[PDB]
């Protein structure tokens, strides 16, 4: 339950208009595949607070294979390794 546990701690830190957020750029990449546009709303949110860093690197387990490599070294490079 990965994902459940995500959305829990997405919500709590971000509150539920921000989750709603986060939910509606996931929902459009998958859509679209657009790495970059998915990021930028991840970023937006969870990068506004160290404390929220992990945030940012957890959502991987949304991001498809062809993005992974690349999706990690950009939060990498806002927010060191986690």
């Amino acid at each position: 339950h990965a994902v459940s546990a995500y959305l829990a701690d997405a919500r709590r830190a971000l509150g539920s208009a921000g989750c709603s957020q986060l939910l509606a750029a996931l929902t459009a990449y998958k859509q679209d595949d657009d790495l970059d546009k998915v990021l930028a709303v991840l970023a937006a949110l969870t990068t506004a607070k160290p404390e929220d860093f992990p945030l940012l690197h957890r959502f991987s387990m949304f991001v498809r294979p062809h993005h992974k490599q690349r999706f990690s070294q950009t939060c990498t490079d806002l927010t060191g390794r986690p």
